[PDB]
């Protein structure tokens, strides 16, 4: 039930939820991630579909602290990105993002 103040467990943490950009479907798409000295070999990038499924996603090499992935982001639902370091979901992990078709330009 409710609380006085005093500090008890949480229920429900109020965020955003908000991209840095629009990600569309059936089609080769670059997430930027802000990765530190950590390299790849040692860092683990998986999306994971609505259904269960699981894919491998590539991390081509931008520099000495960036890093690049592009995949297929094509899913029946919502997409989430499970980037893991040494065993360790780093800031913002999972990604959560909706995807969508591109109708007209603008």
């Amino acid at each position: 039930g409710s609380s006085g103040s005093s500090g008890r467990v949480k229920e429900s943490i109020t965020r955003t939820s908000r991209a840095p950009s629009v990600a569309t479907v059936g089609s080769i798409c670059d997430l930027n991630l802000k990765i530190p000295e950590i390299n790849s070999s040692d860092m683990s990038a998986h999306v994971t579909s609505p259904s269960g499924r699981v894919t491998e996603a590539e991390i081509v090499p931008m520099g000495k602290n960036s890093h690049c992935v592009r995949f297929v982001p094509q899913e029946m639902g919502v997409h989430t990105v499970s980037v893991k370091y040494r065993g360790q979901h780093v800031t913002g992990s999972p990604f959560q993002f909706t995807v969508g078709p591109l109708g007209e330009g603008g």
